[PDB]
């Protein structure tokens, strides 16, 4: 499965709940619609796309408006202005000891460059990634 | 580079979700994942007995669990000890994947330079590397500047 999405969803559900907006089916469609697309939305266009694709949601423009606002304040979305898209914050990678749970955070520039080469080579624009290494530390063996 | 640092262990999260009961069933799976050893049903019992007496997992629950966590695939049983079969979590090698977040197109890959770098990173920090996960996310050449397809 797409791990990036599950992390985005968890984080979305958390922002809603913390901000005291309900987590509903309408909001989940809304997050999916922003994740799976490559274009920027106004509240008006995001509402139309959702209304058009899932008519039985009875999505209203106010939920869309208020969610976008909550997401912007949480830095989950960026705004070009109106016009929004999910933020892609750069991040590091992790190595996890299977025994004691010690974690090493790292970023290896040679690996980062190869990932961009793999993407270029198959015509992908590279947008995100996840890397974890699992092992046993020196102390645990 | 290395950095001072809440992170989820994805291969574990997945293992647990595949396993899907009780607090006893959980401690067993956790014991197998967190140990750098091959257990017999007996050694596994004694280990949970040393560490979680209060939960009293019977030897029957141990055999039953291992059997069930076997006629699935989740554990491998190759080799013997005096006390019985030795068991290991299945740890198959795998390739890496790039996924288009629009059309779901999946490209499988394995780049030897990255795999050797991962070996170096483990070595530099004194770790023995036993597994890894690498997913790349992006927009394939067919999904540029488009909505959910
Ligand atoms: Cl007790
Ligand atoms: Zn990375
Ligand atoms: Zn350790
Ligand atoms: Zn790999
Ligand atoms: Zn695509």
């Amino acid at each position: 499965e797409n791990v990036e999405y599950d992390v985005l969803l968890e984080r979305f559900k958390k922002i809603l709940r913390q901000g005291g907006l309900k987590y509903t089916k309408q909001r989940e469609v809304l997050l999916k619609t922003l994740y799976h697309s490559d274009t920027h939305y106004t509240p008006e266009s995001l509402y139309m796309e959702i209304k058009q694709a899932e008519p039985d949601l009875n999505v209203g423009i106010a939920t869309v408006y208020r969610t976008l606002n909550l997401l912007e304040e949480a830095e989950m979305v960026t705004s070009i202005s109106k016009k929004y898209e999910l933020a892609n914050k750069p991040h590091h990678d992790h190595m996890i000891c299977k025994n004691c749970g010690k974690i090493i955070e790292f970023e290896n520039p040679i690996i980062e460059r190869q990932q961009a080469l793999i993407a270029k080579e198959h015509g992908f624009k590279l947008t995100g990634h996840l890397m974890q290494l699992y092992g046993v530390c020196g102390d645990c063996n």
